[PDB]
This record gives C-alpha cells, structure tokens and sequence, in this order.
C-alpha cells in the first residue's frame, strides 16, 4: 500500500496473508471455510494466515491453516488477467473471534464515487511505512469512463478502477488478492495496474459483485 496509514491492529479482521515460505498475496475470509483471493496468485496448496497485524512477529492472535482446495475462476485468463478471482477452501474451519471475522459478499455493485478501504502487506515505496505491519488506504471507485480512459480497451466487465488519477495513493505488488471493502462488503480484489501510485494509472480490481453466483455455487459443491 502506497501513501496509506498503518491499520489499527485487527481493524480489518477478514484480511488474510497467503504464505508459501513468505507472504506473497493477500486474501479475504468470507466464511469459516472459505477465502477469496486473486486467480493470478494461484498455487495448488497455500498456508492461510489469519489474525495477523505484523506478519514477522508472533502476536498470539494468528491461526495458520493449510488449504484443502484452490479454485481459480473457470474463465481466468493469464493473457489479460481477466476474471482474476479465486476461492481457497480451508482444510479446517477458522475460529471466528476478535481477531478473525469474515467480510460480507456484495448485495449489489457499488457505484462510482463510493469510498472504500484497501489493505495489505505489499510494497509501500516509502522508508517510513513498514510493510510488515498491515497498511490501510481509503480509495474511491472510478467510473468506467475514467477507467477505460486510463487503460484503453483493457477493461472488461470483470474489472473496475479505484484510486486517484492524480497518483500518490494506491495498492501495489504484495497487496494482490487483497480486499477492497465498501459499506461493509467485499467489492474488489486487488488485481493489477501500471506501476503503483503513478498519476493517470489507477489500480484495477476484480469486480466481485458480478461473481456472486459463481462464489455461492462453488462454496457448496466443494
Ligand atoms: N497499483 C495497482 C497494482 C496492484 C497490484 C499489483 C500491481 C499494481
Ligand atoms: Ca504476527
């Protein structure tokens, strides 16, 4: 996260760290057995770390659970990063408590201008911001028009832009797969962009609201 502030500890209880030796992507707990992340973060097996604030220090609130199934959206495309969403089933249910709580799936698509929170342990591009501690940032959803203007012909129905066209505040590598929460619901998954915090290049997020049927279906047949 670039240009944000350190999240208050456990203020984003749905935030998870996907670990394969080291943290490599974020994700969001949607229920006791399932985590939503970005399909480009795919690995056949991953360790989900919940209840984290500082990923390099034991705080006593962590729950480390290995995955049972990792399911990329059937139409994920590595050529253009389209339908960049994936589900991870936990091998054991997570224990919900003060440090671990799921985030609600969207009841509808958030309109342009809606203020959201994005968080993660990714590149901060700053000497003061310690990326080991969960970072937070408030970003507004941009209109499709603004999004297409920034990335002509690269925005599909499964993507939306959020952030500031003026730059300075944005998600970045390592935040990938993480949550974008607006009005208490998961509206986006950190997906891609050109650089981080560069003017004219806002972040691009997977549009969760159009995947509700795939998500709910998948979270019952598996
Ligand atoms: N600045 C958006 C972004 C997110 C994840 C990875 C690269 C870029
Ligand atoms: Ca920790």
């Amino acid at each position: 996260i670039v240009g944000g502030y350190e999240c208050k500890p456990y203020s984003q209880p749905h935030q998870v760290s996907l670990n394969s030796g080291y943290h490599f992507c974020g994700g969001s707990l949607v229920n006791e057995n399932w985590v939503v992340s970005a399909a480009h973060c795919y690995k056949s097996r991953v360790e989900v770390r919940l209840g984290e604030h500082n990923i390099k220090v034991t705080e006593g609130s962590e729950q480390f659970i290995s995955s049972s199934r990792v399911i990329r959206h059937p139409n994920y495309s590595s050529y253009n990063i389209d339908n960049d969403i994936m589900l991870i089933k936990l091998s054991k249910p997570a224990t919900l408590n003060t440090y671990v709580q799921p985030v609600a799936l969207p009841t509808s698509c958030a309109p342009a201008g809606t203020m959201c929170t994005v968080s993660g342990w990714g590149n901060t591009m700053s000497s003061t911001a310690d990326s080991n501690k969960l970072q937070c940032l408030n970003i507004p959803i941009l209109s499709y028009s603004d999004c297409n203007n920034s990335y002509p012909g690269m925005i599909t129905n499964a993507m939306f832009c959020a952030g500031y066209l003026e730059g300075g505040k944005d998600s970045c590598q390592g935040d990938s797969g993480g949550p974008v929460v607006c009005n208490g619901e998961l509206q986006g998954v950190v997906s891609w962009g050109y650089g981080c915090a560069e003017p004219g290049n806002p972040g691009v997020y997977a549009k969760v609201c159009i995947f509700n049927d795939w998500l709910t279906s998948t979270m019952a047949s598996y």
